[PDB]
């Protein structure tokens, strides 16, 4: 169905500060951003327009602010833009690519029996997995989404399940997802959001070949993200193969 929106984000009026108010933020935080059309960061949650539920668990969980990386990776992604976030391993990105993930995934039907995946993470390996799964599982709960982590370290069949039960959002390890593609257990035919986390990392363990596997099944039209520590020449041409007039954020030089 090659009918399909990721928005734009808009800033309330409440976010009308163009004069170099924020060139102070940035340079406060030590971001520095690359690209055509680059929006302002969201300094309060509230300049975000989140839904109901999720600004909700956000209190709950008692936060002060939202990082660099929230606070300018959301509007990018809440508009429906690419990108590059370059920052320190272990950083808080996770919710940056989820929020916009959620929000991604109401304006759109809900799934049908043998529907795949429509936002799919993937990462370097198990212990990323989980850990993008239980910063996610508290929003889920709190919506009508279902999540799942899928490694080649555990039962295949929780899995399996999981998948046979259908979630809207797959965090994956490359070689475990693409065992469950080539048989029946999944597909990316629904896929229009697309995450990839610690890149550098995914590269480096070897998982560019049967990543490229999978990218090459997405709507090339999806929207894709990516992360990265390092930005060597191993990242870029990834980046320019898979992302598009991308905006390019960096926190961790």
């Amino acid at each position: 169905p090659k009918f399909e929106k990721n928005f734009y984000q808009e800033h309330p009026d409440l976010a009308r500060r163009t004069a170099q108010e924020v060139e102070t933020y940035r340079r406060s935080k030590e971001i520095t951003v690359r690209g055509h059309n680059c929006p302002k960061p969201v300094l309060n949650f509230y300049e975000a327009n989140f839904p109901a539920n999720v600004m909700d668990v956000i209190a709950r969980q008692n936060f002060t602010e939202p990082t660099a990386i929230q606070a300018q990776g959301w509007p990018v992604a809440l508009s429906g833009l690419d990108m590059v976030g370059v920052a320190q391993t272990g950083s808080g990105k996770t919710l940056s690519y989820l929020l916009p993930a959620i929000v991604h995934i109401n304006h759109q039907p809900f799934l049908e029996r043998g529907d795949g995946p429509i936002c799919l993470v993937l990462a370097p390996t198990r212990e990323l997995a989980q850990q993008v799964q239980q910063v996610a599982a508290e929003y889920c709960r709190a919506c009508r989404l279902k999540s799942t982590c899928i490694y080649g370290g555990a039962p295949k069949g929780p899995q399996i399940r999981d998948l046979e039960r259908g979630v809207e959002i797959c965090i994956a390890t490359p070689g475990r997802l693409i065992d469950f593609l080539e048989c029946g257990k999944t597909n990316l035919r629904r896929t229009t959001y697309l995450v990839l986390d610690e890149a550098d990392r995914m590269l480096d363990m070897g998982f560019e070949p049967q990543i490229r596997k999978i990218v090459d099944q997405i709507r090339p039209d999806r929207q894709t993200l990516m992360w990265s520590a390092t930005w060597p020449k191993e990242v870029r041409q990834l980046a320019e193969d898979f992302l598009k007039d991308y905006i390019h954020i960096n926190i961790g030089a």
